[PDB]
């Protein structure tokens, strides 16, 4: 259940995810496929948008052993504070890294894999991860934070690679 991960310039990466209607068996099977897809490569997070599923679903696992499954369905940002920035790589942006500004601390409301509501306060990489994947669900990639010139450099470099 390693799903095809979309790579730029793909237009489908800029689509906005719908709210999940009900967390039923079908949603959980998407969730479970997202984990396996995420686990097949380096990475700590994945938004449904990235596998062409346009529903507000995010999976995260930051553990070394890949045994700490976090599920965010219909996430809502409640609060944020501070600023930070790391060189983010994105599965959907082949072989590019770039620093992007983020809140340092976030608080979010979401539904878990059972459809049960919860709240989560995050900082460090987890805060960054969460915002990065929530960006994906509104068709926003980390490159959008960069200058038009740098954005065009990334786009040139990929038209070179996807060609070969
Ligand atoms: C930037 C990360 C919060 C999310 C991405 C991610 O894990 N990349 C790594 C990363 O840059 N660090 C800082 C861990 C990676 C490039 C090292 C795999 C993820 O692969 C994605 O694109 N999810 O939509
Ligand atoms: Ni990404």
């Amino acid at each position: 259940s390693v799903l095809q991960v979309l790579h730029i310039p793909d237009e489908r990466l800029r689509k906005v995810a719908k709210p999940v209607e009900e967390v039923n068996a079908e949603i959980q099977r998407i969730v479970d496929d997202m984990f396996e897809t995420m686990y097949a490569e380096e990475g700590i997070g994945l938004a449904a948008t990235q596998v062409d599923i346009h529903q507000r679903i995010i999976v995260i696992d930051v553990s070394e052993n890949r045994d700490e499954r976090l599920v965010l369905i219909n996430p809502e940002l409640l609060e944020k504070s501070g600023e930070t920035g790391i060189e983010e790589g994105c599965l959907s942006i082949p072989e590019q890294r770039a620093l992007v500004p983020r809140a340092e601390k976030v608080k979010i409301r979401a539904l878990d894999r059972d459809g049960k509501p919860f709240e989560l306060e995050a900082d460090g990489l987890l805060a960054i991860c969460i915002q990065h994947e929530m960006d994906h669900l509104v068709g926003k990639l980390f490159m959008d934070y960069l200058s038009p010139l740098k954005q065009q450099r990334i786009r040139q470099k990929v038209e070179k690679l996807d060609r070969l």
